[PDB]
């Protein structure tokens, strides 16, 4: 008496990234043996539990909101952080961080924009948070913008955050940053993580990882563009609405070529939110534009997969 | 013999503006008989067909796709636009203009990025585009934008603007732009649009559209920053996918509150996709946070609303 699971029938190219808000690219698959894999965004259970910092808006997805002041002497501001729905932020909530916070170190790029309510001018500023830096401390309610003006934001007027894209220092190694499977210290660099989603990994030997991938913009330097998300944000707000109970550790995915007919490979979607795939190595998954996923059978962690 | 109908379970601030990557704040809903109401973006019928501009994507709403050529004398560059997946643009294929194409005049104001294939160098600038301006011909395959820059882009390099909000000019009465109701001459001013999604209209006395309500970000200025759907994204995304027939012309639709079990109001939600209520005036609808539309029945254009 457990309510059918499904999987949206959209294709990927019709999908969109759960850790930065741009549409998917491709599929991608390699090893993660020698590193923690442990997003924030994007993580829901196949039973429409949200976790980590996942909220349900695709667009809301690395942005801030709040009020901000300026730090004299520099194009920098602090911005004093609200709720996703511009209320009063409350620190004891037990989530890592805000939803929608990044879940990596990087340099984002965006613009701040603001509204003044009495009259309702408005501005609005490039503007770059570092996720690695000190003053990053979201979960205690502030975070720092570096920006192109040294006067223009006015203090105690609702402030915006939106991302655009990345960029990376042009003297330093090209391609050291971001770097999307380093959480950022939410709190600040002396204090740990808490209520994180938890880290993922293949048990099956000879299996990967199955990423959803994006190409972020770059806006500067020599940036790591590649994002890797572990579920469609449409697959998020798909699990969340449906709530099926998993009668299983895993469900067990075909993907299937309407043009043909066929099955190009099949794949466990765990009921805790990620896919695997039996391959070994780095690649780049070639798909036809019309393929989608489709939910066959509940299986279990011992299932072998055909080879992808 | 018809799969049955649903719309998504999703409450109003859990989802997506149609018209622009921000998400929904509130229903609305006002007179609209002095005008003609004919949105390009966000229209889908209830059996799924996307009309129009639409396509699925919520982040790919108001953005352009190319690559840029320099105004010498200026910070202005021409974008020669790329398909919606970065391939060559066909100006004979039956839409208004290229998919996710801006559908109001305005002064869209976020970030112009770039890639060089070669080595990977990125760079991104403040940019605007004019959709009410001469050189916004985005039907014959390119439009203008104004930057922070007059040398930084590189030629043949694929190039992407990212919408953040709009501005004003404040020299001029507050809130006169943009005006979401009017739509870009797609095709430049001497030439008429094609292949529009139609103009919709209450045809019941005493019935008004109802709209799905957000307020874009603003940049400068003193811009009008309301903006109205006739369908949330995720309700496009829901009918392309289940693709159910319309019984009949007219779905009805309860507006129910779990926190007492009582519907709120009803409304009809139309075969072509907009939704009309029984009131009369400009009125904000206050809703409950976990209210949420239901489908009971298929009725017709005859039916007679409860009032609002
Ligand atoms: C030394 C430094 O960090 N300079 C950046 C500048 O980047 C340099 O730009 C050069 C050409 O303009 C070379 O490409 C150098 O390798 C690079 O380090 C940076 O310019 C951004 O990124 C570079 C790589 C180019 O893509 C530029 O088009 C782009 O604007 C600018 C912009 O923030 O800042 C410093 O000047
Ligand atoms: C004359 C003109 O168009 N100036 C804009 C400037 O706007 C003026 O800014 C003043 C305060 O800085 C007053 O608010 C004027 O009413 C306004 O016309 C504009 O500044 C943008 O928009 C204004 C309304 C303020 O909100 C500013 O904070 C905001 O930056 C700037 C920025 O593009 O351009 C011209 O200088």
């Amino acid at each position: 008496g457990s309510k059918p699971f499904t999987v949206p029938i959209l294709t990927v190219e019709e999908m969109t990234n759960s850790r930065f808000p741009i549409p998917l690219e491709k599929l991608f698959t390699g090893p993660s043996g020698a590193f923690v894999v442990q997003p924030q965004n994007g993580r829901c259970t196949t039973d429409g539990v949200l976790l980590g910092t996942t909220q349900l808006s695709p667009v809301n997805i690395c942005t801030f909101r709040g009020d901000v002041t300026h730090i004299a002497g520099s194009r920098n501001y602090t911005m004093n952080l609200a709720s996703l729905n511009w209320n009063n932020y409350d620190p004891t909530e037990e989530i890592p961080a805000p939803l929608g916070t990044p879940d990596f170190v990087g340099k984002i790029q965006g613009l701040l924009t603001q509204t003044t309510k009495g009259d309702g001018s408005t501005r609005g500023h490039k503007a770059t948070v570092y996720t690695g830096s000190a003053p990053f401390t979201p979960k205690l309610g502030s975070v720092q913008f570096s920006t192109d003006t040294e006067n223009d934001f006015e203090t105690h007027q609702n402030t915006k955050f939106t991302p655009v894209g990345v960029i990376q220092d042009g003297s330093t190694t090209h391609r050291n940053e971001p770097q999307q499977w380093v959480l950022p210290s939410y709190s600040g660099r002396n204090v740990h993580n808490v209520h994180l989603a938890p880290a993922v990994a293949p048990t099956f030997p000879g299996e990967q990882l199955l990423f959803f991938r994006s190409t972020m913009p770059g806006c500067s330097g020599y940036p790591n563009m590649d994002l890797d998300c572990l579920l469609p944000q449409e697959w998020v707000q798909h699990f969340y609405q449906e709530a099926a109970p998993a009668q299983s550790d895993v469900a067990l995915l075909r993907f299937v070529n309407p043009d043909t007919g066929r099955v190009l490979f099949e794949c466990k979607l765990h009921k805790s939110g990620y896919v695997t795939v039996a391959h070994t190595g780095q690649h780049d998954l070639v798909i036809p534009p019309n393929g989608y996923f489709r939910f066959d059978s509940w299986v279990n962690q011992f299932y072998t997969l055909a080879p992808m």
